[PDB]
Parts: C-alpha cells; sequence; structure tokens
C-alpha cells in the first residue's frame, strides 16, 4: 500500500462509496492503481469505446463520418440535447460521435451502437485492441442502471486505463482518427467539475463522464501535465442506494491525490 494508495482510501472512507482509480503516466509507464481490478459500471465512459470503434470502421469505409443517419422522435431518449435538434432529420456519425462524446447525448450514443450492430459489436472492438475486460450489453439508457454486483455494462479502472491510452497515446486508431478522437475529448463540455478540478489550472486535459443511479460519478481522462509526459486516470465511483447523489467532488479530490503523489 503506498502513500498515494492510502491516501484515495482514506478519501473512499470519508465517501461511503466505493472508489476505484488507475493512472498510467506516460513518463515512465508506471501505473498506480485503487480496486483496479474491480468492475464498475461505466456508464457514459462508455461512450469512448462506442465513438472509437466507430472510428476505426471509418478507416476502410471511407466516407462513414459523413454518412447521414435518420434521427426519429422514437429514437429520443432521456437526453438528448443535440439530437432533438435533428428530429425528422439527419445527422452524420461524426456529429453523433461529437454529440455523444463532447454532449453526453444518449440518442447519439444509442445511433453508435447501433452502426456497430448492438452493444455487443462495442464489446468487439475492445477485445479486437486486446481489452478483455469492457463489456457493453444494453443500449441507453437502461446501461446506466448500476445495480451493485451486476457485470452487465462495466469494466475495471485497470482496463480502461490501458484501453484509453491505447486510443488517445498508442496506435489503436489511425493517426486521424487518433487525432480526431483527442480533439472530441478536449472539446469535452461536462468535465470541469471532475477530475480536471484536481488538476493544478496549467494542465491540459480531455475527458469523458459518466453518471448513473447509485450516485454513480465517473470520469475517464488523457492528461498533459506541464512540462510532463501525458497521463492516462480513470475515476470510478459508485455508490450503496439507487437514489444516492452525484459526487463529482470525490472525482476531484481524486485527481488532486494523483496529482500531488506525482
Ligand atoms: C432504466 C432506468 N434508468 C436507469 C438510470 N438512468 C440513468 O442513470 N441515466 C443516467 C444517464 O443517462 N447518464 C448519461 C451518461 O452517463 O452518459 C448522461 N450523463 C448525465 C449527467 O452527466 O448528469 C446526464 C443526465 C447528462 S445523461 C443519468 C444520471 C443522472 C441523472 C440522470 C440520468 C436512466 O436513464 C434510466 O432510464
Ligand atoms: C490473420 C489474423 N487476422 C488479421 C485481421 N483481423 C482483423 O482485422 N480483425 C478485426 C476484428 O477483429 N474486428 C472485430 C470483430 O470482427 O469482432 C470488430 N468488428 C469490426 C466491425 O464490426 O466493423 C470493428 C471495427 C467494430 S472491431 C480487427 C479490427 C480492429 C483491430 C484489430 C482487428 C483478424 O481478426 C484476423 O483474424
Amino acid at each position: 500500500t503506498s502513500a498515494v494508495q492510502q491516501k484515495l482510501a482514506a478519501l473512499e472512507k470519508s465517501s461511503g462509496g466505493r472508489l476505484g482509480v488507475a493512472l498510467i503516466d506516460t513518463a515512465d509507464n508506471t501505473q498506480v492503481l485503487y480496486r483496479g481490478d474491480e468492475r464498475f459500471p461505466m456508464c457514459g465512459t462508455s461512450k469512448v469505446m462506442a465513438a472509437a470503434a466507430v472510428l476505426k470502421q471509418s478507416e476502410t469505409q471511407k466516407q462513414l463520418l459523413n454518412q447521414p443517419v435518420e434521427i426519429k422522435p422514437a429514437d429520443l431518449v432521456n437526453y438528448n440535447p443535440i439530437a432533438e435538434k435533428h428530429v425528422n432529420g439527419t445527422m452524420t456519425l461524426a456529429e453523433l460521435s461529437a454529440a455523444a462524446l463532447q454532449y453526453s447525448d444518449n440518442t447519439a450514443m444509442n445511433k453508435l451502437i447501433a452502426q456497430l450492430g448492438g452493444p455487443g459489436g462495442v464489446t468487439a472492438f475492445a477485445r479486437a485492441i486486446g481489452d478483455e475486460t469492457f463489456r457493453l450489453d444494453r443500449t441507453e439508457p437502461t446501461l446506466n442502471t448500476a445495480i451493485p454486483g451486476d457485470p452487465r455494462d462495466t469494466t475495471t479502472p485497470r482496463a480502461m486505463a490501458q484501453t484509453l491510452r491505447q486510443l488517445t497515446l498508442g496506435h489503436a486508431l489511425g493517426e486521424t482518427q487518433r487525432a480526431q478522437l483527442v480533439t472530441w475529448l478536449k472539446g469535452n463540455t461536462t468535465g470541469a467539475a471532475s477530475i480536471r478540478a484536481g488538476l493544478p489550472t496549467s494542465w491540459t486535459a480531455g475527458d469523458k463522464t459518466g453518471s448513473g443511479d447509485y450516485g454513480t460519478t465517473n470520469d475517464i481522462a488523457v492528461i498533459w501535465p506541464q512540462g510532463r509526459a501525458p497521463l492516462v486516470l480513470v475515476t470510478y465511483f459508485t455508490q450503496p442506494q439507487q437514489n444516492a447523489e452525484s459526487r463529482r467532488d470525490v472525482l476531484a479530490s481524486a485527481a488532486r491525490i494523483i496529482a500531488e503523489g506525482l
């Protein structure tokens, strides 16, 4: 148990919830894990895998990102700030990817999933890039039920950090596709209260949040610290009762402990 791990355990203790953290410091490829091999519900953090899978398809189906996809009134789910503007019209897969990632649009995510042949198509992509842990089982919005002990739509912090590193800094995607994914993550609108809140102001980052029942509050990020090689950081948090409140502050605290421990 390292000093950082002990600090994360203390944070967890005062949160009353269950915290999972995985850091990969690309300066030396070292990792810091806290419940790194335990499963957590991904919620919206799964949107990165779906968007990446579509980017991979676009490497060989060249005009795929410009392909129009019909948005019908029946497609709307619980949160669709971008898709609802286009009901009875169309959005391209690039527009759907940007909406899913940067606005966490759930209808947009469902269109990515459908393009991949269902939730299993997203899992298949994960397996293709060496992630043997990730599993997507349902569409939006039920993939956010986040029931304790339920393996559906979960992953481990270790697996997600390794995957995010491969996708954003490694070669799981072609260069142009990797750059697109990084651009989308850096333009996220929903992350200032989570991991990024715990980082020094001078650092830059891209991230994808997730939220669900059981007060499930998640974030996965690629970070560029001032004067250092980039990091990949995953912070997952989930609570004992279905109606628990969101705790983005716990993710910010975890990120601050990680930054102070570098
Ligand atoms: C089947 C019943 N059921 C299970 C629970 N559930 C969700 O927990 N959905 C979650 C969901 O769709 N979460 C999405 C996600 O994790 O990307 C988006 N992130 C939420 C956020 O950042 O606050 C959102 C409300 C912008 S939607 C949700 C979490 C908190 C508040 C509202 C929705 C549902 O939507 C739902 O219908
Ligand atoms: C000769 C060995 N060999 C080399 C060629 N190959 C593949 O190209 N497999 C591909 C593979 O296993 N693709 C996966 C699969 O077939 O479930 C997933 N299906 C694709 C789709 O539905 O369009 C995906 C892009 C969502 S990934 C692969 C894709 C990306 C990264 C690595 C592998 C093989 O699998 C294979 O057997």
